[PDB]
DNA sequence: CGACGGATCCG
DNA sequence: GCTGATGCGC
DNA sequence: CGGATCCGTCGGGCGCATCAGC
């Protein structure tokens, strides 16, 4: 059973087809095509997915054979590291891990990767959310953005404080080079993007504020969605809430992203998603980046 | 988080 | 010290 | 009027820190 493959919506288009990375995905480049692969994915407890599957993420290496491995929600602790740093995946000795300090298991970014970064900083310029990577050509930030929860306490922290910040701290990044934005961006920009947008209007996440941020602060500052653009016009979600089954019946939204800049957006050859990837409730997501 | 009614618009 | 029960916020 | 909004409230599942009880 592909769930994924059907197509569920409320309000759907009769031009609207549901994603299939068996058909829709592109073939690999030819060997020796110098590129970059990057996959990010929400865990959920990095310390419960394994508990779960053990081969996380060598499946993916396995499977993907990518370069460079994003993670949010691990809900580590600073002194969890070092124990994971071992036992997760060998060949990639640059792993970089911001854990929270103010809220203990909770939040958490990492970023794995098999290249050597020439420097990586944490934050913008405590919750471990900022993840950035310096390399030859690019930098690859890792995000895990903070919800709104119930009652949309931290609706205008998420507006007036962190979308104004998370785009400074790109646009100042692009002054030296271009960026690849990755990770839980944890908003589901058009209605294309949740399968009951009319139900969510006022539910974290798909909230007017957010989505008006989601254009003003990211997109309409040089930026491309690289699956919306790659498949336009195509259902595909990344995150199925637990409380309602919502994997099993595909009833889901897109909260993990690949945002690339204007300069090296051409240069995309593959964004898709891995939706039969279990152990959390999202899957994994894919770039192909042409060098 | 989304499901499910009651109650407000409203053209 | 180890296992289960509890309360939290996604 | 009556369909289409808005909105009051619950039932709900899970990874973590924590906590006492054995
Ligand atoms: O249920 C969704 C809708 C808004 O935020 C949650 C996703 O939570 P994350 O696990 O993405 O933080
Ligand atoms: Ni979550």
């Amino acid at each position: 059973s592909e769930p994924w493959t059907v197509l569920a919506h409320k309000k759907p288009q009769k031009d609207w087809k549901a994603y299939n990375p068996k058909t829709m995905r592109p073939p690999p480049l030819p060997e020796g095509t110098k590129c970059v692969k990057v996959m990010t994915w929400n865990v959920n407890g990095l310390r419960g997915l394994l508990k779960f599957e053990s081969f996380s993420a060598l499946q993916l290496a396995q499977r993907e054979n990518f370069d460079i491995l994003c993670l949010q929600e691990t809900k580590l602790q600073v002194k969890d590291v070092e124990e994971i740093k071992k036992t997760l995946i060998d060949g990639y000795d640059h792993s970089f891990w911001s854990c929270s300090v103010s809220k203990l298991g909770y939040s958490g970014t990492a970023i794995i990767s098999r290249i050597k970064p020439l420097s990586v900083r944490y934050g913008t310029g405590t919750e471990g959310r900022i993840v950035t990577a310096e390399f030859d050509s690019f930098y690859l930030i890792n995000t895990y953005v903070p919800n709104s929860g119930d009652g949309l306490k931290r609706l205008s922290y998420r507006i007036e404080e962190w979308d104004r910040t998370l785009s400074n701290h790109i646009k100042e990044l692009e002054k030296s080079k271009p960026v690849v934005l990755t990770g839980d961006l944890n908003c589901a920009h058009e209605e294309i993007d949740i399968f009951n947008p009319a139900g969510n209007k006022r539910s974290a996440g798909f909230t007017i504020e957010e989505r008006q941020s989601f254009g003003a602060n990211l997109l309409d500052k040089g930026f491309v969605d690289t699956f919306r653009k790659q498949h336009p016009g195509v259902v595909g979600y990344t995150y199925w809430g637990y409380r309602h089954g919502g994997r099993k019946t595909n009833k889901g939204w897109r909260l993990d992203y690949f945002l690339v800049s204007q300069s090296i957006a051409a240069n995309v050859h593959d964004s898709y998603i891995l939706p039969d990837i279990n152990g959390s409730d999202h899957c994994p997501i894919g770039l192909i980046l042409k060098l």
